[PDB]
């Protein structure tokens, strides 16, 4: 139970990475009283650090049961039926394709052959200068 | 019977590997208390664990022996029938497909060897500077 | 608590920092009094500075409140319920895409592979001069 | 007649070589019980076994016969009918190739030629930098 | 206050510096009287030159006091309402985004795929002379 | 009269050399009977074997004086009639083709030649980096 | 005051030289008189030589004075009104450019990725001759 | 009078060469009885070879006469009609060709060169790595 | 005043130099009488000669005159009307170019970069033999 | 006058040049009677070599005399009419060209000079390997 | 007076010099007497000769006396007419196309420069082997 990383993979680590500092900023020139700046700066960070808590603690748990159940019953279907299935449909599959391939070869193939005969005469005359 | 690897082929091995730190994760800042952590990561993990087994238990047997039948039939129609039916295709369609291709060779040859001239008088010049 | 940059990010710094010299400027032999120059320059100056301080001040706090409940509700939803939603679906489709792939290279693979006969027969005639 | 390989030609070694690894495998984590594992691995591999046998020795060796009279008839007309048939197109159609390929090349042939005059005034300037 | 270089920043600079001899000019042989050529060029230079004067005085200053206001409006609402609205925008369209960009490459991937092939048999003859 | 080759052109070499292993063929793991597979294999040879010969003995010798008659009458023609026919066709047009060549290099070779000047302006700037 | 140069910018220098031997000229064998060659080019010279002085003393002076006061007016409302207006028209139309920009971006990426992939498969093959 | 050679052109050589071997050919494997083989192979040699002399002999002369009369007249009038016909047909159609020249090359030829400009500002980046 | 040269222009000097030898010519064989050849030569030479210096004389100076006056009109409009007048013009169309500028690149300037993507996955195999 | 060689310019020697030999040719094995081929050789040879001559001595002198007095009149038409004819049609349009090529290029140039600049962003992204 | 040359800018010389020998000749092997081959010379030679002086002498200097006049006309129309013509054209059409060029690099600059972006994202991977 690593209680300081609690994230060793960095898939939320994008767009859920927000600060004070990278919402509300004044460049220079166009500033505010000093007694303005230190308090927004206080209370922004304090509400929704509290506020957060809140709402992980009330439906937090019960939320992570129904999602335990879920990804059992897709784990077991998958293995188990649809594996066997998708491989016995390969072998069904052969003489058809076979004798359709072969048609095709037979009717078509000549006729894009004397088709690429236009470029066989090309001539090109190169001079540096 | 290996009881360790259980799997030596690698085919059901990137979509059914799913860990409780592959779904839920808080980066940092972002926490919650730690009460609530530490309970959260038994529940997942423990209730998935026992329903799985107990699905592969019920109906996991007599599935295996309807596969062992259906996967019997298909092999002996494809050695027995279907090869000697595709060879013996060949054979029969030799004179259609020959007598085809002498015909088109005949007409529409001459006709696509006139228009490849335009590429006869190709002349560049380059100065390099 | 940084009173001297406020901004270690750059975020607005481009189309925020406006001087009186980027407005208005007399290149040269097109100049007016010198008592008129010295008056327009203080008169930009001193009033948008004095009535920037003005507006932060009566609706500046209470508008930090109202961004800081709003925040907090979208991280918890993305983290505990829109990111297992999207892993889930990736599962449940996978018959579907694998069946459809297999009837697609069945039918149009041959029909487009004689077409690319064409360019088997590319002779080229090169004479330096 | 061996016994070991009767198969000395790789030709149906590809889509009727399956074993119960390559059907069904649980990869890691996601396991059954002991007792469950060795007796569906028991299952598969004994009633696929026996059954294929059965089969084979029932219509085995009615079917063999009647490939043996197709196959004799095939090859006798080949050898004997197709192949004359075939050579002897050739020269009857002698007389109306050749008169048809010079009317074509009277026609058609001065269209295309001033028409691929458009590339003889190609100049390309380079300058290196 | 430096009054000798009023602009360095080349703002206005390029199409607000006119003078005599850029408007009228006459090159050679085509010439005037020697008192009508020393009239017309003071007559132009000291018109202009006082005229600009007298403008930049009467309403020079009163149109000052209305562009000062007016910025400081404009840069308030940008730094406070428009960058925190323009980025919680990103954070509520990622479940939309993410389950389209899934269904468009389970249909039409496997279409383009097989028309790529025509390019798969390129043969090109070189013959230098 | 060689009795051993009786084929020394590999004229039908290739559809015609059917052997019982290129038909039927188990590759491993799915065998049959020892008493099973030693049948089948004599089956299909002998039936073949004697089948053919039957057919070429009854109507053999017969079919081969027709094929004779034919290719006299075929060869005498070609020789004596056509050859000459088709060589006195190129003397009697002679002058339609070289009148019909003279009309078309002077209506519109002009119209193609300058269409081509849309090439001689190429100009290419290279930067190497 | 350069009663010499009179325009050392250029400006109009090409269309406005013209000379008696730049409008006729007689090349070689097609001569005429010597009493009517050294009259002509008298005539021409000194016609137009007094003609555009006369033109340039009646409203020559009258023309300087109007182009003074128009040029003053278009340079003071390009310097206070003109530059000012466009510059903050970019701060303005902020919020606009970047929410257009992103949903754009979401609906048709993935389609033309997709059709990318034709290109994919390239296969050159080249032998020297 | 070469009695051996009778053909020092190769002109008819290709499709009037024909042998026993060239028609029928048994390969390996499927074979005839030795009674069989060594009499069709006599009967095909004998038959074709008496029946060519027997039609060469009734209307071979015959046949000679006429193609020495039409070989003749089609002679004398190529070298002394034709020829002289197609040379004075030159001189005739001068002045029309040379005034259509000029006219083509005055009014399509600015059109095609303004076109052209559309190559005369290209910039290629290139970077290794 | 240059007697000899009168046209160090090479203005008029490639359509209006005529001799006769340029246009009447008997290259050989095809010769005429000596008392014919050296009689025609007199006469063209001769009568063209004196002929042109009619005309020059009697409406040769009436005409000079006419060009002077015409002449001086045109240069005065140019240098103090129509130079001003133009560059007047890019002064006041500069507010709408601007506008424009920047409303185009607003819309259309994303739907352009998303189609350029096609190009950004081209492989490229090459096997020299 | 030359009674061998007759045509030292190699004019008529391409299709009027015809031998025995080059009709009727037997190339091996498909022979004759030697007493059928030694006369069919000596009567083609024989007829055509008399009847030639008989046609050339009837009406082969009155036939030269009509092509004496009709290239004579062309000649001479050609020298002293048409030359003269084409010369003097330069000449007369030449304010009809040079007009009409101005004012396309004041129209249509400045259209596609800005279509041209699509090729000024072109970036190459290579890497070996 | 050059009495041999009389062509010294080969002019007329390449479809006005024709000889006997250019027009009839006969290869080899089919030949004519020798009291027809001679006879049949003289005739050809000499009627062309004396009939091409006949036609000389009679209306060719007539002829001449008609050029010089015509010539001499034109050429005094295009040294004072029609270049001081063309010359003043230029200098009338400024003011029209300097502001019409104005107009179009306005409106349809931005539109192209977009388009153009295309080709920025080009990606290419070379392997070889």
């Amino acid at each position: 139970i690593d209680l300081v990383n609690r994230d060793p993979k960095h898939l939320n680590d994008d767009v859920v990475k927000i600060d004070f500092e990278d919402v509300i900023a004044e460049p220079e020139g166009t500033h505010s009283f000093d007694g303005i700046w230190k308090a927004s700066f206080t209370t922004f960070t304090v509400t929704k650090y509290w506020f957060y808590r809140l709402l992980s603690a009330l439906f937090g748990i019960p939320m992570a049961l129904i999602w335990g159940i879920y990804f059992a019953i897709l784990s077991f279907l998958h293995i188990w039926a649809v594996v066997p299935c998708i491989k016995s449909f390969l072998i069904e599959i052969q003489c058809i394709s076979r004798v359709y391939s072969i048609y095709v070869h037979t009717v078509c193939d000549p006729l894009f052959e004397a088709v690429g005969k236009i470029f066989s005469n090309v001539r090109i005359n190169l001079q540096k200068e």
